């Protein structure tokens, strides 16, 4: 994970 956000900004849109 080469940037730990984009998968936190999918989980809070959902
Ligand atoms: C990075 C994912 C953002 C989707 C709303």
């Amino acid at each position: 994970r080469a940037g730990p956000l984009q998968w936190l900004a999918e989980k809070y849109q959902g």
